[PDB]
């Protein structure tokens, strides 16, 4: 594990528009401070649906292709006073999770987004950054910008992964 960065190093998308951020996003890139993992099984891409609710929170559902079937997980992001920042609803329901924070760093809403996550699980602090795309593939310039932002946070190139687009489940 590499140290979580001070929030002052993590920008917040100016004038965040929650109703433009809703809908389907693909995780085209991700970088975390965690385990690094050896595996001759390539990482498959996942999709996330940000469902904006009446209480202004998002029910975020991710889906992955696993054991020949589709596997879903939904988490509720509760808005803070600063637009684009969130905390986790019903944290007691997640075994081991004691702190959780979300910050939308940047997005143009119709193509891409970069989201920062910081959490404490079983007394260890983890953080990650994801590159979301409206499509499964994004321009090399957006991926390089994501790579340099991840680096700016102290993450080495080998912690950065661009999951392989697949057809199963995520075209949901
Ligand atoms: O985020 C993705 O798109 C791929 N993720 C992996 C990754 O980031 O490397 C998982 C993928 C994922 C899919 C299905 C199951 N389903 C299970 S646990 N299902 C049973 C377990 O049997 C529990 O409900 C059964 O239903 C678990 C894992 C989904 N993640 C949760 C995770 O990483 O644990 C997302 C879940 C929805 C909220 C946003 C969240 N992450 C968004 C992000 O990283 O950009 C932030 C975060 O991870 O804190
Ligand atoms: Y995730």
């Amino acid at each position: 594990l590499i140290p979580a960065p001070p929030l002052s190093k993590v920008p917040l998308q100016q004038n965040f528009q929650d109703n433009q951020f809703h809908g389907k996003w693909y995780q085209v890139g991700r970088a975390g401070n965690a385990a690094l993992r050896e595996d001759k099984d390539p990482q498959k891409m996942t999709a996330q649906i940000y469902e904006l609710k009446e209480d202004k929170s998002y029910n975020v559902t991710a889906v992955r292709f696993r054991k020949k079937k589709c596997d879903y997980l939904t988490m509720t992001f509760v808005p803070g006073s600063q637009p684009g920042e969130f905390t986790l609803g019903n944290i007691k329901s997640y075994p081991g999770l004691t702190s959780y924070l979300v910050r939308v760093v940047s997005t143009n809403y119709n193509q891409h987004a970069m989201v920062f996550f910081k959490k404490v699980s079983q007394n260890r602090e983890y953080f990650s950054i994801t590159l979301l795309g409206r499509t499964k593939e994004l321009a090399s310039e957006l991926k390089e910008n994501f790579i340099r932002f991840s680096k700016s946070l102290g993450l080495p190139e080998n912690h950065i992964v661009f999951p392989v687009p697949i057809d199963q489940c995520i075209d949901g």
